[PDB]
């Protein structure tokens, strides 16, 4: 079976979340979605650092073209910050768009760059709840003139993302939803259609709820399982098939990127934060960032933000 480590260098993450592999600097990003930071590991140098800020975080991705700056979200803006990867506060803040400057109580969540560089990313309440909660989410991306463009609304808990390598499909989670679902995606208008269930977790008995996803180069999406100490492999090629199941000690599961140098390292973020409604006792909840060898495949490097 694939060999989960616990990568001690890295602590325990309230929840850790959005991990991006940036594959020429062969450095993980990824965010603490709760306690307004984020996060560099260079594995093969055992180094960590961190960034805080006094918005709601919830995804760094490189900017494309600009060493030394990524996009991320702050609350409810889609902002470049200008960061050195290891002082504990950005440089500087660019402001890019707010996507929802009139919807006080939600924020960004879930977002990744598609494989021409153009960020999708969804909202959620601040406050939404599982199995039921407000439910004032929607799906955008990023176009030209720095203007967002909105896909879906309806989205209670706005989560991971991802695309076909024929960039003919589209993948997307609303954790409420409990469902992998794929799209028809269009990437000369970035425009979505003919959504559908590829995978429900209820006709499959997996416990907990899809939180981030990720696919590898044989077209298989990684889900990570939020209160069910898993992720699973699911086909894209027929709908409704779970491949394999891989355990995570950490019950709260929250996203996943493939890394290493030859990106067949498939790194696991989770979450401490224990919730009152949990199946899992607080003992459990700890938080932990793993990284799972011996899957015997290969993802792609982290896209970096066109704008
Ligand atoms: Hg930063
Ligand atoms: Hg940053
Ligand atoms: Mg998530």
């Amino acid at each position: 079976g694939p060999v989960v480590e616990k990568i001690a260098e890295l602590g325990k993450y309230t929840v850790g979340e959005g991990p991006h592999w940036d594959h020429e600097t062969q450095t993980l990003y990824f965010v603490d979605t709760v306690e307004k930071t984020f996060h560099k590991y260079v594995p093969s140098q055992k180094k960590y650092t961190f960034c805080k800020v006094d918005k709601l975080v919830s995804f760094i991705i490189p900017l494309a073209g600009s060493p030394g700056r990524f996009v991320v979200s702050l609350e409810r803006e889609i902002a470049i910050l200008t960061w050195d990867g290891v002082s504990a506060a950005p440089t500087s803040i660019e402001a890019i768009v707010n996507v929802e400057p009139h919807i006080k109580n939600n924020r960004l969540n879930d977002g990744k760059a598609d494989p021409l560089g153009n960020l999708w990313t969804g909202t959620m309440a601040i406050d939404a709840g599982l199995p039921i909660g407000p439910v004032t989410g929607s799906l955008y991306h990023l176009g030209a003139d720095k203007k967002v463009k909105m896909h879906e609304s309806n989205i209670a808990i706005a989560n991971g993302l991802a695309w076909s390598n024929d960039l003919k499909k589209m993948y997307y989670i609303d954790s409420g939803k409990r469902r992998v679902d794929e799209y028809d995606y269009d990437a000369s208008t970035l425009s979505i259609s003919n959504q559908r269930p590829l995978f429900t977790f209820e006709k499959h008995e997996v416990p907990g709820y899809p939180d981030g996803q990720t696919i590898d180069e044989e077209g298989n999406l990684w889900v990570a399982v939020f209160q069910g100490q898993r992720i699973i492999k699911i086909s894209t090629q027929q709908p409704e098939v779970l491949l394999d199941t891989v355990k995570i000690p950490d019950p709260q599961v929250t996203s996943v990127a493939f890394g290493g140098p030859n990106l067949d390292e498939l790194y696991v973020t989770s979450a401490g934060l224990q919730l009152d409604d949990s199946s899992f006792d607080k003992s459990l909840v700890n938080g932990h960032v793993y990284r799972v060898t011996g899957l015997g495949v290969k993802g792609f490097a982290g896209v970096k933000v066109k704008l």
